[PDB]
DNA sequence: CTTAATTC
DNA sequence: GAATTAAG
DNA sequence: CTTAATTC
DNA sequence: GAATTAAG
């Protein structure tokens, strides 16, 4: 019962997250950057009643919150199937070509799997659950994400932003990536014996006995959920010989 | 007055050529070629009547004569303005794509008049009419070239075909550049100190002086017209210092 | 809904 | 260059 | 007229 | 991939 023994660390039990260690992060722009402002596509009462329910939850952990920015972009209507469950989707892409670029430093699936040891057949994978809002955005880089958001009958003032890293922005996944990987490394030295592959929100434990990734796998759901991060019990393949990770299948050492 | 010294040398006065020193050509096909009989497209009456004068001129010429071969190209109806002169043009194409291909030898004209010394200032230049006519086909090789010509009242009996070099064969350019290169050795030969271009049928003369270009131009269409080519009187550009030659402007020894 | 690419 | 994909 | 390419 | 060019 790993869900008994670390209620911190699992996203079904120890709330949303927020990486306590981190500090709030400031997002540089470009040199001659200028705020954007882009009109809201008019929306739907279906969408926007739709999408309410998100927005709501959202203001109600923190996420976000009301502001006035001269910057603004706009919020998206999207709904996978036909026209069933709904979700906003910022597009943020006038804001990502204003913004100073950085390395891009998360390795790909490949490569990253190169470093797996033939010597540790015990994984163990992790799925961290909205990774992104778990780190705070400074004050002074909030007002960038600002979008529109209105209720034809008593609606919030007029606009909102986001008080996390964002979905939709450009270097949210490496700056996850980075985060994380500064939030880990002193479980790294702790744990010579232990491989950890790290690719943004997704975390692969190896080891070589059932025992060590036993114990290992309780080290980082202790050390993930003192972090202030939080993974997905549902999702959890905890000590298996077969695993599913980035789209392969880790059997027998192969893949 | 060239004209009347070099009657022979003249399409105007001299009649069609035949290079009397060439053999008939005999035009080698691919390994694997066979025949290929391709239907006449519907001729309208317009079209018909209207390509109907230089058939006729052709046959009388005996560039033309009458045939029954495996082999058939359809005849196109071609008229430069709107709808005004016509002319029979024939497609090769699928003759073209069976026939054994040849090393292309004739330079492009940069690269020809890079041969052209600013020593001689002095231009003739000249163009030989239906040079490709001039050289005749083996009796062997003339059914590749059969097209179909009849008359709704009183027709040829089905098939023509050329008794020399056609218009629209891939390798005549060649073929014909190669052969006056052959004819006009000995002449070369004999005038060291002139320059002579050959372009398929045109030619360009260059020589020191005027004197020099005249004697050499007297001697070049008199050993034209020997050899059985024709060239324009209309056309010509005798001992210039300034001529038009490939559609370059030779002046001042510029182009 | 808008948009940078990629197809047909 | 009017559609098709992919994405924010 | 049919067709190998090149554009839009 | 439906037009536009170029050609035999």
């Amino acid at each position: 019962t790993w869900l008994s023994d670390f209620p911190q660390a699992w996203a079904e039990t120890g709330g949303m997250g927020l990486a306590v260690r981190q500090a709030p992060l400031i997002i540089p722009l470009k040199a001659t950057s200028t705020p954007v402002s882009i009109k809201q596509y008019p929306m739907s009462q279906e969408a926007r009643l739709g999408i309410k329910p998100h927005i709501q939850r959202l203001l109600d952990q923190g996420i976000l919150v009301p502001c006035q920015s001269p910057w603004n972009t706009p919020l998206l209507p999207v709904k996978k199937p036909g026209t069933n469950d709904y979700r906003p989707v910022q597009d943020l892409r006038e804001v990502n070509k204003r913004v100073e670029d950085i390395h891009p430093t998360v390795p790909n699936p490949y490569n990253l799997l190169s470093g797996l040891p033939p010597s540790h057949q015990w994984y163990t994978v992790l799925d961290l659950k909205d990774a992104f809002f778990c780190l705070r955005l400074h004050p002074t880089s909030q007002p960038l994400f600002a979008f529109e958001w209105r209720d034809p009958e008593m609606g919030i003032s007029g606009q909102l932003t986001w008080t996390r890293l964002p979905q939709g922005f450009k270097n949210s996944p490496t700056l996850f990536d980075e985060a994380l990987h500064r939030d880990l490394a002193d479980f790294r030295i702790q744990h010579p014996d232990l491989i950890l592959l790290q690719y943004v929100d997704d975390l692969l434990l190896a080891a070589t006995s059932e025992l060590d990734c036993q114990q290992g796998t309780r080290a980082l759901l202790q050390t993930l959920g003192n972090l202030g991060y939080r993974a997905s019990a549902k999702k959890a393949q905890i000590c298996q010989k077969q695993v599913k990770y980035l789209g392969y299948l880790l059997k027998e050492g192969q893949r």
